[PDB]
């Protein structure tokens, strides 16, 4: 109904132990799109709270070279402030490139206020970069 996957899927867990922090675990991705001449990609995940007019919240995973099915298993802490109720946690998969700019692969986002009320733990459909700033889509059940 909205869950046709065209860019792969990403496994995530997000919890807010208290209102002042969220813990984000980036698991793994499956079925990513090739964005290199070798038919592979070099994926990493960029995390930030948007809007970030001062570019101060960005964190990222390691890059996994030469794969369309990366496993990261990395956890990140965001320390939150009252202003963050207006913000969204942005999650973007990017293809690292050596000789050109990195290429966008897929994205999604979660409202901070929604994360403060309910945790995330599951697989998610990767969206285009524009959609990704506004929505997340849990994968459909079989
Ligand atoms: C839309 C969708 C379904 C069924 O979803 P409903 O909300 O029950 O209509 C099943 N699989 C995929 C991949 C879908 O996007
Ligand atoms: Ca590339
Ligand atoms: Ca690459
Ligand atoms: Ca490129
Ligand atoms: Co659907």
């Amino acid at each position: 109904x909205m869950h046709t996957e065209r860019r792969g899927r990403l496994q995530l867990e997000i919890r807010a132990p208290t209102a002042d922090e969220i813990h984000v675990t980036v698991g793994e991705a499956r079925n990513l799109i090739p964005m290199d001449p070798n038919g592979l990609s070099d994926p990493y995940v960029k995390l930030k709270l948007i809007p970030d007019p001062r570019n101060l919240t960005k964190q990222k995973t390691r890059t996994v070279k030469a794969t369309l099915n990366p496993v990261w298993n990395e956890t990140f802490v965001f320390n939150l402030k009252p202003g963050d109720v207006e913000r969204r946690l942005s999650v973007e998969v990017w293809d690292w490139d050596r000789t050109s700019r990195n290429d966008f692969m897929g994205a999604m986002s979660f409202g901070v206020s929604e994360l403060l009320k309910a945790p995330v733990d599951g697989w998610y459909k990767l969206l285009n970069q524009e959609e990704g700033e506004y929505y997340n889509v849990p994968v459909a059940d079989a």
